[PDB]
């Protein structure tokens, strides 16, 4: 691992087990929701409720209140983390009346179904993730301070895969071609060649560990149904 990564791992072991809201700050495709997953897993009360993920940039508007309030009948965002991590990403996607509701939920700790009379109460670790200058949104009145003084307590920077090192994604690339192939039968093929790993070295990946993803898992296929390192269709991969 790169020595970034080291310390953020660090940072998660030492912030993970308290309910205090969490800020993800990195690229898409870094593994915002990993690391979220992880403060899942590490915290020793949150752990046993669900892990619920929310993308805040693809939601209608006309689906907001449904989708996180539910209806007096469905389940909204809010309730399913009941006990558990409510992931929301791209939380500055948030249109200002939909980061007014947000925030009205981690003040008041109660949800509002649609239809309904009574709320009802819910407690979750709260993990929000951005790939913006959240400050800068702010003070451009395009986020409300309120809610992202609420949010912003820990800080984790997760960095991408050009601050990573050529280091890190070779390891990275090299260990989801193997889960891909199967450890047993790459080590009855010929050794990973040299070009191949120099290539993924000497790449930029705006897409980031998702899409090195991606390429080891073209990489694995072609190995896997031509039983070898065809040297054309992995040129064509690159």
């Amino acid at each position: 691992h790169s020595e970034s990564m080291q310390a953020l791992l660090h940072e998660v072991d030492t912030f993970a087990d308290c309910d205090t809201n969490v800020l993800l700050h990195g690229e898409t495709g870094v593994g915002k929701e990993r690391i979220a997953q992880l403060l899942h897993e590490k915290h020793s009360r949150y752990r046993h409720g669900e892990f619920v993920p929310v993308n805040c940039g693809a939601i209608p508007d006309g689906l907001f209140e449904s989708l996180f309030f539910g209806h007096a009948a469905h389940k909204g965002y809010f309730e399913q983390a009941a006990g558990g991590t409510l992931f929301l990403d791209e939380v500055g996607d948030l249109p200002l009346y939909q980061q007014v509701k947000l925030l009205r939920v981690l003040e008041d700790g109660a949800v509002l179904r649609v239809g309904a009379t009574a709320p009802v109460k819910v407690d979750f670790r709260l993990v929000a993730a951005s790939n913006k200058k959240l400050p800068q949104l702010v003070k451009e009145g395009l986020f409300r301070a309120d809610l992202y003084y609420r949010l912003a307590v820990i800080e984790l920077s997760i960095p991408s895969l050009e601050e990573r090192g050529a280091v890190d994604k070779i390891a990275l690339f090299k260990s989801f071609v193997a889960q891909v192939v199967g450890e047993e039968r790459l080590a009855e093929l010929s050794d990973l060649p040299y070009w191949l790993t120099d290539s993924v070295a000497d790449s930029y990946f705006p897409g980031n560990v998702r899409e090195l993803r991606n390429l080891a898992e073209r990489v694995g296929v072609t190995v896997r149904q031509t039983g070898g390192w065809d040297a054309a269709r992995l040129q064509r991969l690159i």
